């Protein structure tokens, strides 16, 4: 899954770090519904059944220190530009120790 990161590991990580890791695979923006329908898919769950999960997810996405919204409804990795990997997978979800 994604890089290498089977289902166990995906399912015990909070949904934004998924988002990073897809995004780090995509390379690519998506909207926040489309987004949402594939780590829905990566979870193997629907959407809906996601409820708390959902806002929970908003909430700590939309103030995240990963990611930028482009236009508005799609979002996109921050690693298409400098700060700590320019595209690479240098990093694999950037937890950022303290370095």
């Amino acid at each position: 899954g994604i890089k290498q990161y089977s289902q166990e590991e995906l399912k015990e990580m909070a949904l934004v770090e998924i988002a990073h890791e897809l995004f780090e695979e995509h390379k690519k923006p998506v909207p926040f519904q489309e987004l949402l329908n594939e780590i829905a898919s990566l979870l193997g769950v629907k959407k809906e059944e996601l409820g708390d999960r959902i806002a929970q997810f908003y909430t700590d996405l939309n103030i995240d220190g990963r990611f930028l919204a482009l236009s508005d409804q799609t979002w996109g990795l921050r690693s298409w530009y400098p700060y700590d990997q320019l595209d690479e997978e240098t990093q694999l979800e950037h937890h950022h120790h303290h370095h």
